[PDB]
C-alpha cells in the first residue's frame, strides 16, 4: 500500500558498480533507508550541484542511518574523476548498460530534432530498509531538491 513505485524483483539482485571499484545491490542495504538520485551526465553544472547539495547534506542522512546513491550511466573511471574532484562522501553506481535506469523507468523519451529521443530524466527516489519504494521525485529540478529528499526522508523515517 505504501509502495508508489514497484520494481522487478531482479532489480534488487543486479550487480551495481560503483566508484572505486567495488559493487553493491539494492538487497545489500536492507535495514536502512537508501536515497537513490539519478542524473543525467558526470561533471556537468546541475548534476554535480545535486551531488554536492546531497554531500554537503551527508551527516543529516547519517543520523538516519540513510545511505545515498547518484547514479548515471557514465563509467566508473568517469565517476572516481567526479566523485575525487567533487569529494563525494557517498558512491556513485555507474549504470552504463541502464539496468537501474530501466528499472526505476527514468529513461525518458523526448521528440525532438525531428527523432524519439532517450535519456536519463533527473530522479530520486527513497528506498525503505525493506526496499520498498516510498518516495519518487520525477523531473527534478536541482535547486533545492536534495533538502526537499532530505525532509521527507525524516518525514518518512
Ligand atoms: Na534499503
Amino acid at each position: 500500500t505504501d509502495a508508489v513505485l514497484e520494481l522487478p524483483a531482479a532489480t534488487f539482485d543486479l550487480p551495481l558498480s560503483l566508484s572505486g571499484g567495488t559493487q553493491t545491490t539494492l538487497r545489500a542495504h536492507a535495514g536502512h533507508w537508501l536515497v537513490i538520485y539519478f542524473y543525467p551526465k558526470d561533471s556537468t553544472p546541475g548534476c554535480t550541484t545535486e551531488g554536492l547539495d546531497f554531500n554537503a547534506l551527508l551527516p543529516e542522512f547519517d543520523k538516519a542511518g540513510a545511505k545515498i546513491l547518484g547514479v548515471s550511466r557514465d563509467s566508473v573511471k568517469s565517476h572516481d574523476n567526479f566523485s575525487a574532484k567533487q569529494g563525494f562522501a557517498f558512491p556513485l553506481v555507474s549504470d552504463g548498460d541502464e539496468a537501474l535506469c530501466r528499472a526505476f523507468d527514468v529513461i525518458k523519451e523526448k521528440n525532438m530534432y525531428g527523432k524519439q529521443v532517450l535519456g536519463i530524466e533527473r530522479s530520486t527516489f527513497l528506498l525503505s530498509p525493506e526496499g520498498q519504494v516510498v518516495q519518487a521525485w520525477r523531473k527534478v529540478k536541482v535547486a533545492g531538491h536534495a533538502d526537499a529528499v532530505l525532509a521527507a526522508l525524516k518525514a518518512h523515517a
